[PDB]
């Protein structure tokens, strides 16, 4: 029973935003609005903005989970390849198997689901900082889309769910992700289609 | 399904609403064209009671929500799990109840023993010196959009006037949308 | 305290136009350019034309509001008499000015001034036509005891953006009477 | 200074801008004054800008548009939409709501909030002229009026069109003044009668 990817703004008007970073040679993470697709480098900072019409209560949580986009691969759990799992890159909080990490958050929590065996990373919701109208989470993707014995060129979605302290669903959104050496070049190439 | 049929009855019982318009700042606004209240979560929703003649002593006013659509009508309207557990409690209303009355310490809440439907009842008070109607302040404690609650399904509120024994004196109804921007949503919905 | 009646064509060159109806016995509404005054019958169609040099943006709105013309009555809210206050399903019973034939009409009791107004979306002229026509109804006679009671009123037509920011304003005096043709002719002979 | 350069540069490919000879008739939604080097256009309406080159730039060449204030005392201020227009819904799903300059009819359009200057710009791939045609046309939309309180607020702006290679190296730059107004025909005629 593949986890739901259906968009749901729900009670708090929950949407995702991304920086308008462009496709310049130097860019480590870039979002294509035309493709609803993030292009990012391995282990590099991937800002995802949370936008709400109304402030969820304290103890609201934000979960990230990867699934395969293709229907024939969707029941397979998205995990790191053997090679990246054994690279000495653990930050002491993230399980070595987990594709998606959060950086800069000491309250981050990781789940190996007892029944689905799917991986996810959860942080407390904090309201926007002074200056901002959105909340930024810094994701790291710890395997390349190309990795043999991992994703192996199969496209993935990230599903961002907003939940209350009791685990009740408040909101859900999703975006395609490609983890690659040259996000700028790969975004430009994929858009020319 | 409880009756929604309009009935002015013996005392000429009608509902009135503030003529608030659709300015960005408006927290609650009524569309006469749609017979539909647009209001924000937990915010004051004035409903006016108009009578041609003063109902008898011990007259009561009940509010009850039903789903508007025929395929959802037998389902009891309640809060979503999330809002049921949230600290938005006045100490009087059951946590499950969508419709509260604010500013009335004589308010009474019912879980109907047989229908399991929720309702909130207040004593009828005649208009204040100067005024021609009685205002009740309703709060809707879930958004129309709430996942695992109304979940975008439209609802009606039914306002019934009853005597002290619970005999029907009068009934009216209006559609409700609980939303972030009532002004914008009323304007948008009227454009159709 | 009192809403502004100062004419303002503003950015879009906003002016009012009226049908050149004359003063024949049969006429239900007639405008005097010499007096800038509409003479109309109770509840009858009052065409008001909106003329613009440039098309205002989508979500532009048109508000109508009545005030008393005389300085000693200007702070009093214009409303219907008790009798007429006692059919259309949309307009509050107290409101003097209604719009007919528009399902998108919106009515306001101002929270702070207690002044009444009616607002419709601006629609551009049809291709070929030069103006937009709104059909107003006045729901009380100028003569009504316990209402306007023979006091003259102005209608103020404001053009506003979707946020309620003023784009344009015009005004015209209104007399609601049994015989607009006769009353216009009589008032002009002065 | 901080301010991005507005200096004209035809550079290696002989890069210059052209505009339609549209005139000042009542109906005209965008009109260019050669005497003033100034585009007069209506909000959200199609603004053709022609790219002329002496020699075809390589594939992966890009064309960026950016607005700056013309006056030296306002030049370090970022040109953006007013609060009012930023919140208006008419959005194409691609352009940030804050961006004054959009490109229409181009699904390969890319928008930049510069991480360090905070300046906005819109980029499209350079395509050579079609069989028959002698120049490349881009369709710009300006999403705020020159008059807008809490935006440009009657301050004149320049649009800077830069030609860059795939690596972001500058190939060419040109500029033109822009007025976004209700009546471009009338406003061009009025502004030209001054001299
Ligand atoms: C033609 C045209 C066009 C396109 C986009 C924006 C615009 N100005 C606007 N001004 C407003 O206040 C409205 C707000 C809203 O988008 O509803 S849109 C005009
Ligand atoms: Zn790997
Ligand atoms: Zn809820
Ligand atoms: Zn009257
Ligand atoms: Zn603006």
């Amino acid at each position: 029973s593949v986890p739901s990817q259906k968009t749901y703004q729900g009670s708090y008007g929950f949407r995702l935003g991304f920086l308008h970073s462009g496709t310049a040679k130097s860019v480590t993470c870039t979002y294509s609005p035309a493709l609803n697709k993030m292009f990012c480098q391995l282990a590099k900072t991937c800002p995802v903005q949370l936008w709400v019409d109304s402030t969820p209560p304290p103890g609201t949580r934000v979960r990230a989970m990867a699934i395969y986009k293709q229907s024939q691969h969707m029941t397979e759990v998205v995990r790191r390849c053997p090679h990246h799992e054994r690279c000495s890159d653990s930050d002491g909080l993230a399980p070595p198997q987990h594709l998606i990490r959060v950086e800069g958050n000491l309250r981050v929590e990781y789940l190996d689901d007892r029944n689905t065996f799917r991986h996810s990373v959860v942080v407390p919701y904090e309201p926007p900082e002074v200056g901002s109208d959105c909340t930024t989470i810094h994701y790291n993707y710890m395997c390349n889309s190309s990795c043999m014995g991992g994703m192996n060129r199969r496209p993935i979605l990230t599903i961002i769910t907003l939940e209350d302290s009791s685990g009740n669903l408040l909101g859900r959104n999703s975006f395609e992700v490609r983890v690659c050496a040259c996000p700028g070049r790969d975004r430009r190439t994929e858009e020319e289609n």
